[PDB]
C-alpha cells in the first residue's frame, strides 16, 4: 500500500482531503475525508471559494437520478442534485467504480474560504445517508463492485498530512499492537467508552453519561466533543491538574485563546472480549491546538461524544467494516515530547460495559 502512503493533505482546522477523479474524461477534485457522514457530495457550481467543481456536462458516463437532496447541519447546509458517475482515487486502489454523487448547486457555511477541497467523502454507513438509506455510500459501492477488502485505515498527522489506506493496513504507520473496539451499530462509527481518566484519575461518572446519546469516531470534526455533564467534570479535573497557571473561564469554553502542566486524557474503550477493555491516551499536544496562540479543543456536545481529529491524530485508526470493529494503535507520526507519548494499552478488566451504551 506504498502508493497510498501520504495521500492526505490539508491545512490546520480545515480537515483532511484526498485526491479523487470523477467522470469520463476524469475530473480531478480534492475531497474531504469524513467518517462522520455517508454522502459523496461535490461542488458542481462556480462558488467563489472553490478552486474547481464537478462539471457534469463534460462527463459522458454521468447518469441523472432525477432527484434532489437538501442537507442541513447544525452549522451550515448544502443542497444538491443526485446522480451517478465513474469515480476513482489516483493514490488509492487501481479501480474505477460507479458511485452516487450529490452535485452541490447551493450551499451556506459549508465550503471554507481559503481551503483546498471542493467536496466531501462520507465514509460512514447508509443508515445516515441522505435523503435515505437506499442511497448507497461510496465505500459500499467500492466493495460491491471490486475485490477491495471491506476495510480502510486513517493516519492523520498534526500544513497537515496523512494516509488513507484503502482496503488494508500499513504496519509502518503504527507502533505496538492494534487494539479493537466493536462498532456498536452500523450508522455512524459508533463505539462505547467505558471509563475516562485525567492524569490516571478516574472521573467516577456513570459510564452511560460518556455515551449519551452516542460516541462516534469522526475525521470530519476537529474537536474532542464530550457530553456537557462529562465535559464539566473533565474540565474541572483538567483545571485542578493544571493549577500552576491560572486561565480565564472563556478559554475552557472555547470563547477565547491563550498565549508538563497540562494532564493526559485516557479513554477506555469496550474490548473484543467480555469484561475486557483497553485504553487510549492523548497528550496536551493533541487537545491544545495552535491557531503562540492555543485553542482548547475539547468542547461540550448535545449529540454525544465525538472522537474527532484531537483523538485521531494520536493514533493509527483502522475501520474494520468486515469485522464490525475499529482498531487503535499508537501513530508513528503523532506529535509528542521527550517526557510523554500517546499510548494504546491493555488488556484491562472492566465490568458492566454493556450498561455504558445508551438505548
Ligand atoms: C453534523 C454537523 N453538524 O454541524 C456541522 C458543522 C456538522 C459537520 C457535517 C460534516 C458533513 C462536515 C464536515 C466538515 C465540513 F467542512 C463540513 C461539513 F458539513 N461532517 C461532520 N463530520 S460534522
Amino acid at each position: 500500500f506504498v502508493e497510498m502512503v501520504d495521500n492526505l493533505r490539508g491545512k490546520s482546522g480545515q480537515g483532511y482531503y484526498v485526491e479523487m477523479t470523477v467522470g469520463s474524461p476524469p475530473q480531478t477534485l480534492n475531497i474531504l475525508v469524513d467518517t462522520g457522514s455517508s454522502n459523496f457530495a461535490v461542488g458542481a457550481a462556480p462558488h467563489p471559494f472553490l478552486h474547481r467543481y464537478y462539471q457534469r456536462q463534460l462527463s459522458s458516463t454521468y447518469r441523472d437520478l432525477r432527484k434532489g437532496v437538501y442537507v442541513p447541519y447544525t452549522q451550515g447546509k448544502w443542497e444538491g442534485e443526485l446522480g451517478t458517475d465513474l469515480v476513482s482515487i489516483p493514490h488509492g486502489p487501481n479501480v474505477t467504480v460507479r458511485a452516487n454523487i450529490a452535485a452541490i448547486t447551493e450551499s451556506d457555511k459549508f465550503f471554507i474560504n481559503g481551503s483546498n477541497w471542493e467536496g466531501i467523502l462520507g465514509l460512514a454507513y447508509a443508515e445516515i445517508a441522505r435523503p435515505d438509506d437506499s442511497l448507497e455510500p461510496f465505500f459500499d459501492s467500492l466493495v460491491k463492485q471490486t475485490h477491495v477488502p471491506n476495510l480502510f485505515s486513517l493516519q492523520l498527522c498534526g500544513s497537515v498530512g496523512g494516509s488513507m489506506i484503502i482496503g488494508g493496513i500499513d504496519h509502518s504507520l503504527y507502533t505496538g499492537s492494534l487494539w479493537y473496539t466493536p462498532i456498536r451499530r452500523e450508522w455512524y462509527y459508533e463505539v462505547i467508552i467505558v471509563r475516562v481518566e485525567i492524569n490516571g484519575q478516574d472521573l467516577k461518572m456513570d459510564c452511560k453519561e460518556y455515551n449519551y446519546d452516542k460516541s462516534i469516531v469522526d475525521s470530519g470534526t476537529t474537536n474532542l466533543r464530550l457530553p456537557k455533564k462529562v465535559f464539566e467534570a473533565a474540565v474541572k479535573s483538567i483545571k485542578a491538574a493544571s493549577s500552576t497557571e491560572k486561565f480565564p473561564d472563556g478559554f475552557w469554553l472555547g470563547e477565547q485563546l491563550v498565549c508538563n502542566i497540562f494532564p493526559v486524557i485516557s479513554l477506555y474503550l469496550m474490548g473484543e472480549v467480555t469484561n475486557q477493555s483497553f485504553r487510549i491516551t492523548i497528550l496536551p499536544q493533541q487537545y491544545l491546538r495552535p491557531v503562540d496562540c492555543y485553542k482548547f479543543a475539547i468542547s461540550q456536545s448535545s449529540t454525544g461524544t465525538v472522537m474527532g481529529a484531537v483523538i485521531m491524530e494520536g493514533f493509527y485508526v483502522v475501520f474494520d467494516r468486515a469485522r464490525k470493529r475499529i482498531g487503535f494503535a499508537v501513530s508513528a507520526c503523532h506529535v509528542h515530547d521527550e517526557f510523554r507519548t500517546a499510548a494504546v494499552e491493555g488488556p484491562f478488566v472492566t465490568l458492566d460495559m454493556e450498561d455504558c451504551g445508551y438505548n
